[PDB]
DNA sequence: TACTGTTACGGCTCCATCAGATGGAGCCGTAACAGTA
DNA sequence: TACTGTTACGGCTCCATCAGATGGAGCCGTAACAGTA
């Protein structure tokens, strides 16, 4: 009745013990980096699997593999789990919905079984693979097969049944079979990886879903809830990370964390029911929610000051024809249901258009007739939607820019000078200053076949990443490898009189990673520290008074905490005379925008029409837009 | 602490609910054909495998295997499971001890990783591959590595450390590792199977061990028995299917099946501990525990008449040129622990010579100088030590040899004269006289890619396996169908004026096989079942007065009642004026000789003498051997 | 002449056993070119 | 002359993703040959 971990170190978690209730909807919550990942995917996850891979034989270890084993020291009540990455999964272009959704293999498995000489209802393999859900669905509900073909094809039916039926509440009905995985939305591909693994229920096993909620719509993420408690309902126990209200609110228990981040969270700071969580002072996230700590609406609004970027004619991708009016010098905020066209909208016409006239780039924009306003600007930069390559040899410093200053200043030394270094000798990248023993990785990853990996550190250069001869130049006292051993506030204190590294620094403190490392591996980094760490590398540039900010999605990973600093980072930037736009679902975040353009009224071919257009108190009258709904509930 | 299971209805379990205890020694004990195997191996151990494949994706699910899904209900309680099958694994020429041991591919990684260039505490892979087991075992004992190789390969030293520590404790240190398997004995190859996926203990694990007892001496039990009662306190669950009355004794808890077999089984008659279990009634197990059911041992046994077969210069294997008299015309058991070479001495020698001496055979025997006595013989029967091969074109109807007296007398009726019909006609299993929509099987078998099979009837034929036109030819009013459809009982009847298919019929019915269907698959045979359908298969021949029994090891699969039925059955063969020699480990069956040979006192290159020669209570004056301190004990 | 052993020969079925590679995408470091200030 | 965009190019690392085959052994059915009784 109760899942009982004791002894949790792993990472960051500080010698926890929690019990989680079973067969019931338990959210565990906290700030971005506090150890909800560390506790979830990295301990009970990876307990289970190991335990059920040890009794297997050495070939099924071989093929399946093994996790690493968790620093914990007892678990119990585990069963049988199915794990959701918060990663998201980039898919080749060969990949189609059915493939990824393993319905293909189902499909192929009762045309070579009940087909008849390739006849399953009166089509055939091609004829029902380019249909669309709903269709699909509704089509294979009405299979009037014999008797004999009843018997022998229930268990692929029903699941091709339970499949397309999950498909259709989660509200994909418009696509088909035959769509490029690559080639959809970011909810869409959310969806899609959510009924992979999700869409045929069980019984008596641990879901754990990681962030189920990327690129959700309010009113996809209701669907997406009652999906999940439907599943509940079946008998299984489910364990949901969120940061989302809505998905605390429709919780039984929530475990919160904290009560910090890195260095100084991996604690449980409060438990219990939602109303327990806000009753907790300890506890921020219920701060946040009992209303004590708001981000706050303006009382009034910033308006147009005559200067406006006119679009005619967008028709990339869904978009119907449309015209749409961004005003300049105010912060804009793009809203609609995932597949609308938001992303197909500005990510795809503005920011392509803004480049090529601004940055003198050569990316060929979508479908329009023209943009009109454009005199206005001086420059665009553009955050993607797409999260960030992780590897060994990266960290904030060389990701954010710093690490190039700083090995030039080395490299600018007396002692570097007379020995003829260059800043290519302080990079544990580049042969020559980097230890060889390790090839400047520090500690050494050993790789068994089908036994866990392990990790042993290196001896020659002690973990340092270089040798005594490139450790024996120092700049104010401290050598490169110090220098990569303390923080981001340690760093904005050394390198306070240069003003070059010190925009960096600053901006990577303003975002909120003051405790982290500028060594620290990407690879170990967290899902909301590497969403930052991108919005400092984007949001450290120069601005000119006169600059055009296009953010896709900045919210993923981000406790309510981030996204005030956040929204308090851009509205200074507004404030400094620039204009910002900003898809956002977060509905904080759409509060406090000066205009709000709405698109819909559906996604696919459903959607791409301005159903609202204006600032968030007078979308909230329309009737129409289910983003005025919910601004007028909140407002 | 409990594993609850609740309508059980496999094969023929008659809606059974039970309760195991957990990380307990839990045996399971009934007569053969009961439903203990449809109980732990296709239940318990196939929900457990079933519900932890479900939660893996179909690329891995396709490689693991599903198995087919038990008639069950609810069981609870469950958690990951290794299961040992009853039935024997032949070995390929090629595998070796280390191989099948799964040691080679630690050794391996071993060598690639702390490797020094191939060479670990001084030796290379070849030269710790060729030696013994308990000197590989010392030798990696003392094993002076550095302190980072020791980090490095902890868990490859632990696993090898376990595995040697657990083939030195079962009594396997003789063997080497690059020894075949192919060529062990019964009991070392059953051990080596053991160590295979025992020898490395884990925790929390239920472990179902279907008979692992085969060709097991009373002291290779006993340590067998010490194994798993630390594997047990290790914190685990034990679940062993057994006959023996050493493995009940040393038990916790005793399930008990019954009454009887095939229909008249599938319930359960009493549970509780071996005292329990010896006041029920209702239980033959304990009846024939607590005494009052038992082998009468002979008041005065039966001495020799002056024959004697002289068997001079026995070198085979590990035999040490030794002479071995045994007396004719009586009972006589070879005794010895297993490998002390008495398969090697009767089987390879005595067998393999008397039947080219009167059979005319054409099979060369072992090393020997001669044997004397050979003319007071008139024909030699054997039954092997190996199992017999299961097809779904076989029943015991077709093994034993009465089919072809039944399809002969069918195809000499009118009718089949008339129509020209053959005895090829009315077999199943030849194009002609067998239905075509099915060749014959009576029902389908649909494979799927990773789901379990789905098993159909035939439509065509009914699952007759037989066309209308075949089976429009009947004798005394009943076709070939029903003729296959009744059970020994009824064909003992029905074929009571025929003496060649009444012999047959009779044998089977003696051996205790009285309610089994003549057409019963052979794939959905018992152990037990294809024991005694072997037994009387070769006990069915015409014995002359003057010919020579040779059995090796037949209580395998046997339950006590069964194994009476068998001593029985052997006297009386006896008191014909047969002479029966009996490899036997069944103490019971030894009891009741009157002569024993014993080789020892240990396997492989410490055994291979004659430590004793005598009637049983002269062999238990000797302390020597193990055999002669137990016939003591139990005298 | 029939019962009982052996052998071969064709067809059918069960079981052991082995121990990832290749294409796609992102990031670090370096160099080159161009527009402003 | 310096700060800030763009592009290319080499090297390194992470991740998706596909959808068993072959040799060995036992058994049924049939035929042929031989030793007795
Ligand atoms: N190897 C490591 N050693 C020590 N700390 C680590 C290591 N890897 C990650 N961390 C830190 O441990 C903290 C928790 O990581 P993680 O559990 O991934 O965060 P999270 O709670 O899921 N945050 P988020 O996904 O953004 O909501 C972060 O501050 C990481 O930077
Ligand atoms: N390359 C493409 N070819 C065809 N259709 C596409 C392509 N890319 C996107 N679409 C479709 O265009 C519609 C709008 O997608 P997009 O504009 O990217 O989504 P969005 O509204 O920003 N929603 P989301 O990203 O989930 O928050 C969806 O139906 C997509 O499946
Ligand atoms: N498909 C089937 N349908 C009905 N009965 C079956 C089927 N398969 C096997 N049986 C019978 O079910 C009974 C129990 O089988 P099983 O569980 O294998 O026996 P067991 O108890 O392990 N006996 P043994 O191994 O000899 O000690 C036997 O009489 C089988 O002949
Ligand atoms: N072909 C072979 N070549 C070499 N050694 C062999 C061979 N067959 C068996 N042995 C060994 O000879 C010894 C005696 O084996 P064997 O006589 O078959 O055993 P047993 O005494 O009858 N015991 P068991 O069959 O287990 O009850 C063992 O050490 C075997 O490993
Ligand atoms: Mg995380
Ligand atoms: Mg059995
Ligand atoms: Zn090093
Ligand atoms: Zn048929």
């Amino acid at each position: 009745d109760y899942i009982v971990v004791k002894g949790a170190r792993e990472h960051n978690l500080k010698n926890i013990d929690v019990k989680i209730p079973r067969d019931k909807f338990v959210v565990i919550t906290g700030l971005s980096g506090s150890g909800k990942s560390s506790l979830a995917f990295d301990t009970i996850y990876a307990e289970g699997q190991r335990r059920y891979v040890e009794s297997l034989s050495s070939y099924a270890r071989q093929f399946l593999g093994q996790m690493e084993k968790p620093d914990v020291d007892y678990i119990d009540g585990l069963s049988p789990a199915i794990a959701i990455d918060q990663k998201t999964t980039s898919r080749n272009p060969r990949s189609t919905v059915g493939t990824v959704t393993e319905i293909y293999d189902y499909l192929r498995l009762l045309f070579a079984r009940i087909g008849t000489p390739v006849t399953i209802g009166g089509k055939n393999i091609y004829e029902v693979c380019c249909l669309s859900i709903g269709e699909a669905k509704e089509f294979f509900a009405n299979l009037n097969l014999t008797e004999r073909q009843q018997l022998i094809a229930r268990q692929i039916l029903k699941e091709i049944n339970a499949r397309l039926g999950f498909l259709v509440d989660v509200g994909l009905d418009y696509l088909t079979l035959a769509r490029a995985a690559g080639t959809l939305s970011g909810g869409e591909a959310q969806r899609i990886r959510l009924a992979t693994q999700i869409g045929s229920g069980l019984m008596g096993v641990i879901y754990i879903l990681d962030e189920p909620s990327i690129g959700l719509h309010q009113r996809d993420n209701d669907r997406l809830l009652r999906s999940l408690k439907k599943l509940r309902d079946l008998g299984n126990t489910l364990l949901v990370v969120e940061h989302d209200e809505d998905t605390m609110y429709a919780s039984d228990y929530i475990i919160d964390l904290g009560p910090g981040a890195g260095s100084h969270g991996g604690q449980i700071v409060a438990e219990g029911t939602v109303e327990e969580i806000k009753q907790n002072p300890n506890s921020v996230t219920g701060e946040y929610l009992s209303g004590r700590k708001k981000i706050e609406v303006p009382k009034e609004r910033r308006k147009p000051n005559g200067k406006w970027l006119e679009i005619i004619g967008a028709r990339e991708n869904n978009l119907k024809n449309i015209n749409v009016r961004i005003p300049l010098g105010v912060f804009t905020c793009i809203t609609g249901v995932s597949g609308s066209g938001k992303s197909s909208l500005i990510n795809e016409i503005l920011y392509k258009r803004l480049a090529a006239e601004l940055n003198r780039a050569s990316v060929k924009p979508g479908e329009h007739d023209l943009i009109k306003g454009i005199e206005y600007l001086d420059k665009v930069i553009d955050i993607d939607q797409s999260p960030i390559g992780r590897t060994p040899r990266s960290n904030p410093a060389t990701y954010t820019g710093v690490f190039d200053f700083i090995r030039e200043i080395f490299a600018n030394t007396t002692e570097a000078k007379t020995r003829g270094y260059k800043a290519g000798r302080f990079s544990f990248n580049v042969k020559g200053g980097r230890c060889e023993a390790c090839a400047g990785d520090g500690i050494n990853k050993i790789e068994m076949h089908f036994l866990p990996d392990i990790y042993v550190p290196c001896e020659v250069c002690k973990g340092k990443r270089y040798n005594r001869e490139t450790l024996e130049v120092r700049y104010k006292g401290k050598n490169i490898a110090e220098v990569l051993d303390m923080t981001v506030e340690e760093a904005l204190e050394f390198f306070k009189n240069i003003p070059r590294i010190h925009k960096k620094i600053e901006t990577l403190y303003d975002v909120g990673l003051g405790y982290i490392k500028l060594g620290q591996s990407s690879t170990t980094l967290s899902g909301g520290e590497a969403q930052r760490v991108k919005l400092a590398t984007e949001l450290s540039r120069k601005s000119t008074g006169k600059t055009m900010y296009i953010l896709d999605e900045p919210t993923t990973g981000l406790h309510m905490a981030d996204v005030h600093r956040l929204v308090g980072i851009l509205h200074r930037l507004v404030e400094a005379g620039n204009s910002v736009v900003v898809i956002e679902h977060n509905l904080d975040v759409i509060k406090t925008a000066d205009y709000i353009i709405d698109l819909g009224p559906e996604g696919g071919s459903g959607g791409g029409l301005v159903v609202a257009e204006g600032t968030p108190e007078e979308v909230a009258k329309v009737e129409n837009s289910y983003t005025g709904q919910f601004l007028k509930k909140v407002l």
